[PDB]
């Protein structure tokens, strides 16, 4: 079926939970043996969110190459993404090592450091220009260059220096700061505006490594971001845009990382965002 009228049909019939459970039943199951090794327990935020072995990002290190991160490669759309968990106190150095090694330009953050009165990820970037951060385990330095605070999000320019080689690179940090503590946003308009800002920066483009996108677990809000981006790109590429099937795209993405889209409300919100974004395109 088309998207906008499939949508009304699920609203009127109140069957979003049944649609979402079908997805969960059909989703791929692949091994995640490296994630579950005992030496990697303190590298995982949640015991039930792990990268598949076949798509995990490897750190370029001979001691321990593990990080909870997955490469989502979308072949028809010609977009790739790295989805990862919010860094832990003992993995902040690994996080920036990955950014360096994978040649990423942009980092997309979809959570606040504290939500619901608990810590959802580490404070892994500097807050003041004059107070830079040094990660000694991976030999990197990170400096805040500038910061632009808007009503729904904040953009930061960062400098990442590899202290072994004295090379430097400019990283863009795109921080969506207004996703509610419970549920999903009432309108997709600010989330779509945010996506377009990321696009406009070049951070999604083939001349760079894959964007790094995270929330707390790196599957819910993160899955919403890449699912919408990919669907909109396909609607621009194809002769028949009504042939884009959001459930089929989601299942393709779940071949690369488990659990993408965590609730039926996130599924419905993803539909809404794609429907509204297609118009604005023309
Ligand atoms: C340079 C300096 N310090 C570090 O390590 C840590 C950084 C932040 C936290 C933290 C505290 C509450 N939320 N996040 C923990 C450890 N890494 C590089």
């Amino acid at each position: 079926m088309e998207m906008e009228k499939e949508f009304e049909q699920i609203d009127k019939s109140g069957s979003w939970a049944a649609i979402y459970q079908d997805i969960r039943h059909e989703a791929s199951d692949f091994p995640s043996r490296v994630a579950k090794l005992p030496k990697n327990k303190n590298r995982n935020r949640y015991r039930d969110v792990s990268p598949f072995d076949h798509s995990r990002i490897k750190l370029h290190q001979e001691d321990n190459d593990y990080i909870n991160a997955s490469l989502i490669k979308m072949e028809e759309a010609q977009r790739s993404y790295i989805l990862t968990q919010g860094p832990l106190p003992n993995t902040v150095g690994h996080f920036w090592e990955m950014v360096w090694e994978q040649k990423s330009r942009g980092v997309v953050m979809l959570n606040r450091v504290m939500e619901k009165g608990s810590l959802k990820c580490a404070q892994y970037w500097p807050q003041k220009e004059e107070k830079e951060m040094i990660f000694e385990d991976t030999n990197l330095k990170l400096t805040l260059i500038s910061e632009d605070i808007k009503s729904y999000y904040t953009v930061r320019q960062l400098e990442l220096e590899n202290l072994t080689t004295q090379e430097t690179r400019e990283i863009l940090h795109f921080h969506y700061t207004t996703w509610p503590d419970f549920g999903v946003p009432e309108s997709p308009a600010s989330f779509l505006n945010f996506l377009f800002k990321v696009r406009e920066s070049g951070s999604l483009s083939p001349e760079h490594g894959p964007v790094v996108v995270h929330c707390s677990a790196g599957i819910g809000r993160s899955g919403t971001f890449c699912l919408a981006d990919t669907c909109l790109l396909l609607m621009d590429k194809r002769k028949d845009p009504s042939s884009v099937d959001i459930k089929k795209v989601l299942l393709e993405m779940r071949k690369f990382r488990m659990g993408l889209i965590q609730t039926a409300d996130q599924l419905r919100f993803s539909y809404l965002a794609v429907i509204e974004g297609a118009k604005f395109i023309m």
